[PDB]
């Protein structure tokens, strides 16, 4: 139950908010974390989402990744969403602070494409080091299913719709 976005595609939506109030109010199939390829959730999103499911996705991450091993950069795993969304969709996107290449920022959009519907936040955006007016142009360019991307910083937000606007 998605309420207030900005449209600014056919399926690309735009709020300013924290995505961990909007899963408890959209009560959404998905929610996107931008993850690192070991599950070990930070100090982002990754953080925020893991603190309101009370370290129960951090466990469940480790028991993901004893069984099955590490993610590759550009890739993503369905866990469950525990009190915030029915699934979590675990996207790793490029560590530009640590020399991934940017590319690879279109191989972790594509991910959301295997989904209706998501709330995500802008993958690799912010301890990852990508330009969010990048992120958003990627996903804008990559993403074909509805997203509904959460954007807490108010000023971020203003200034990613002026830069969507050089359409
Ligand atoms: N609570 C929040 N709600 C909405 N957006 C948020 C929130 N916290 C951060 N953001 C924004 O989401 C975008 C992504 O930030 P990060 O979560 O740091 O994402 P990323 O750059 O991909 O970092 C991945 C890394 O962060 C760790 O938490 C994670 O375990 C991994 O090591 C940025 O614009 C950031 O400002």
């Amino acid at each position: 139950s998605f309420s207030g976005y900005l449209k600014l595609t056919d399926n690309v939506y735009i709020k300013n908010a924290d995505i961990v109030e909007e899963a408890k109010k959209v009560k959404p199939t998905v929610v996107v974390n931008a993850a690192n390829v070991y599950l070990k959730h930070g100090g982002g999103v990754a953080g925020a989402l893991n603190k309101a499911t009370n370290n129960a996705m951090q466990v469940e991450s480790d028991d993901y990744i004893a069984t099955n091993g590490p993610l590759k950069v550009g890739g993503s795993c369905v866990l469950s969403g525990h009190n915030l969304a029915k699934h979590c969709l675990h996207v790793v996107g490029p560590n530009v602070n640590k020399g991934e290449d940017i590319q690879l920022l279109k191989s972790a959009y594509e991910n959301f494409n295997q989904h209706e519907v998501l709330l995500a936040p802008l993958l690799s955006a912010g301890i990852f080091g990508a330009d969010p007016i990048h992120s958003l142009r990627v996903c804008v360019d990559t993403v074909r299913t509805n997203v509904y991307l959460a954007v807490f910083d108010k000023n971020l937000y203003d200034k990613l719709v002026s830069s969507f606007l050089e359409m």
